[PDB]
């Protein structure tokens, strides 16, 4: 055996880590996951905030860069395709067509994970008791604005940058389908494919996609696995 | 007369588009301020949509590029600096100093602005009947969370990256005076230089610039202005 390059610091059941092996099961990169487990609080002691001070999942080390850490699942993305990904099969070389992608990566990290979180937090994930579709449906409708957004974009767009797949749409992958088949399911009668259609063509495209189907298959079972 | 280089699309409330403010008051760059008009929904409006499809502000167009459009507001401060700060004066010239800077943002951008921005609506924002304190008290718990990671961090190091001021620091700024002046003032005895004496010192260095000072006084006229 020999050491991976990447430890991925993940959780079965939140969403945003799984941006981060989806990207690096689609550039062939090798990788360890450990999944911290929040219910000990384990990603707020000593053990983890030396790797990511705000506490969060998911946090990377490049072992063969003499352990380089970075977290933010988005700054993450950015720093496997600068690095990583020299033929451009994720991302882009102009600045011009860089900055734009940056651009919908901030978009999703500050517009699509948090309001989406907000609904899950109320609707599914805070705990039992705490939950609350009354102030949830202020978030699931923040969903389908931003779902709004992207429609008014995909329909004249293959792709968010550059009409090719970078990982400013891989980026999105994770919570749309988590919005889909949890957060706005049975919303208001809410059908994917009818009130969005570029947008289900998009996520459609996303999720056939082999290194993004095994990435879900992924997921699922770890979370199966969980209760083992 | 001569028209200027950047058009920046502000709100005189709004904190986010004082970011960008901040950061062209540094660098001593030529831009007019468009104040979008949230109440008559200008900001959804075909004529604002068509520089940013997510409908709203921050925008920049920078008429000296081709009238080229950036929006989120941190990756304007992105573009900024990548192609008028070339002394790197707010920003960093190593990729591993880069990419650290980008990993700050994107703190800033989904851990700082959406959460501090939740307690905004719920405490001060929303129309008046439809806020509600309780609910807000969950946004303001993770406002001192948000202060108390930047202290861990604050108490070590002068500044977020490369022990140099960046866009990073400066991209807290807005929403940190916001919070110790609205969201968290008076909330379960917040003090802000006893409490967090770093994130104190961290702040104050930054408000008392004559650029950031002189941001803050132009948001206050601004707001003041609009009742004229
Ligand atoms: N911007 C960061 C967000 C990372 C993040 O949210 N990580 C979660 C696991 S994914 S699970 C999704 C997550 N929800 C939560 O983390 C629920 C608990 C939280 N403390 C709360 O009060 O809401 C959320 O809503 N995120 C908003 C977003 O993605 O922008 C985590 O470590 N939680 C442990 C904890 O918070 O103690 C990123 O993209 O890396
Ligand atoms: N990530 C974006 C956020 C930009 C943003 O929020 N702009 C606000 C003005 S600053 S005012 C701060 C803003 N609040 C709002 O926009 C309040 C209304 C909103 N639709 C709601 O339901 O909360 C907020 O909480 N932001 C979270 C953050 O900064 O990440 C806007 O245009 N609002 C018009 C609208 O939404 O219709 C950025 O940094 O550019």
């Amino acid at each position: 055996s020999h050491g991976k390059q990447f430890t991925l610091f993940n959780h079965q059941v939140g969403p945003n880590g799984w941006k981060v092996d989806m990207l690096l099961r689609e550039l062939g990169l090798s990788f360890e996951t450990v999944y911290v487990n929040l219910g000990q609080r384990e990603h707020k002691s000593p053990s983890f905030t030396k790797y990511n001070p705000n506490g969060r999942i998911p946090a990377l080390i490049d072992h063969y860069y003499n352990d380089f850490v970075v977290w933010e699942s988005d700054a993450i993305l950015l720093y496997i395709v600068e690095k990583y990904d020299p033929e451009h099969k994720f991302s882009v070389s102009t600045f011009d067509d860089k900055i734009i992608m940056t651009q919908w990566l901030f978009f999703q990290a500050s517009g699509q994970g948090p309001y989406f979180g907000q609904a899950g937090w109320f609707l599914a994930v805070a705990p039992p008791e705490e939950r609350n579709p009354t102030i949830a449906e202020r978030y699931q409708k923040e969903i389908l604005r931003v779902f709004g957004v992207l429609e008014s974009v995909l329909s004249q767009r293959q792709w968010l940058v550059a009409d090719k797949l970078t990982i400013a749409d891989i980026s999105f992958v994770i919570w749309n389908a988590t919005a889909v088949n949890l957060l706005v399911k049975g919303y208001k009668g809410f059908d994917f494919e009818k009130d969005f259609p570029s947008v289900h063509r998009w996520h459609t495209a996303l999720i056939t996609r082999p290194a993004i189907a095994e990435s879900l298959k992924t997921k699922a079972e770890a979370i199966a696995q969980m209760n083992r």
